[PDB]
């Protein structure tokens, strides 16, 4: 899998992940 993205806010790629941004 490539993407490319400037400086943004944390990314989940792939399968459904689990992430908690506070």
């Amino acid at each position: 899998i490539k993407y490319t993205i400037y400086n943004s806010t944390g990314i989940q790629i792939g399968a459904y992940n689990y992430m908690e941004i506070g």
